[PDB]
């Protein structure tokens, strides 16, 4: 029921190699797995975020978003990134996403507790 | 079963005047809704997200994100907000973040597609 | 000339306690120094920027911006800070700022190179 | 006499076709003018920035920063963009970069004052 319902749902690869497996229900719901290629991560970790479920027809991308906390049965990086972007669709879909990696830190700390970055998602490679 | 499944869970208020109503899952599940004072949204719309639900024990906060997209019953401003942060217990407690808040855009507006700002949410006001 | 060329030039201190001098040119420039309260930092930066030296005259801020990089006589960390915001001037004046911190990185570890977070200005405390 | 001095110094054109003209000091220093082929923008705006004049030696990029301010003879967006990021030098030169777009606003408008980007700049195209 979702517009881009069908075209986000299933697999995704970034430039670090990392893959993004996401269900995205009739609703607006994402649910999934990540695994990412670099960091302190092993394996899939869950993820869950929401999506535009009836976008704009004038060629404008799908509005998205979503959470990994990374911990899960073999390690836990006590960090949280969120990916926000938009999905557009076509011969080369895409999901273009910044995102920001926050760290449980002291007080004193949390000057230099988020990074920042861009992720590029195909359905390729 | 969280560590802090219960400090987390309840109703958050930011600078805004922006109402957060979220519940903590004891695997790390975040769900609730969501009330913006500002912007174009109205009324309540769904989130969730994910936390760390065994975080350090020396001082550091708990790291956490979610996501709305603004689509619900009464409005779409084709758009998501990831928010990234942490949850700092206590007294005082807080959650702290910085958030992503990108547009559907055409591919020729896409450089101008992404908000980004930082919201602390309190358990009172 | 400048509108605010008189209200930013000065001394502004941030909630982490570092100390930022700057004087603003008529023509948009800024030039001063920055000590840093925390991270890899000792004593006193060199620091440019701009700013926009004729505003709205409707109650909105001034855009300004600038960069440390964290090189001087006694450390050198690698890295750069700029800092974008607006100054909203009055009896509590304020230069409210994100910041996007990047060190110098090898390729491979170029996600993990960028810090942001935001910082407030006031010319007390 | 600074490392990439001479690396960093001329002609560079970013994703959007917008073309970046800097001269590196060997103290630091970067000046320069700024094109933007996108936004409220035309002509030539005047950069300053920073970038570390001594990097590390073991692969790793040089770090760099600097602003623009909306405002020359012909228009003024009241705003300011900093970029942050590091040059990594070879045969295909780089500075990647992610952006802080701060426009002036009111203060009830200064949660959406901040556009977040990323421009990857190089010395063809
Ligand atoms: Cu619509
Ligand atoms: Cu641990
Ligand atoms: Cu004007
Ligand atoms: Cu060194």
């Amino acid at each position: 029921m979702g517009r881009d319902e069908a075209g986000i749902t299933g697999t995704w690869y970034n430039q670090l190699g990392s893959t993004f497996i996401v269900t995205a229900g009739a609703d607006g719901a994402l649910t999934g797995t990540y695994e990412s290629a670099v960091g302190n991560a092993e394996s899939r970790y869950v993820l869950t975020g929401r999506y535009d479920s009836a976008p704009a027809t004038d060629g404008s991308g799908t509005a998205l978003g979503w959470t990994v906390a990374w911990k899960n049965n073999y390690r836990n990086a006590h960090s949280a990134t969120t990916w926000s972007g938009q999905y557009v669709g076509g011969a080369e879909a895409r999901i273009n996403t910044q995102w920001l990696l926050t760290s449980g830190t002291t007080e004193a700390n949390a000057w230099k507790s988020t990074l920042v970055g861009h992720d590029t998602f195909t359905k390729v490679k």
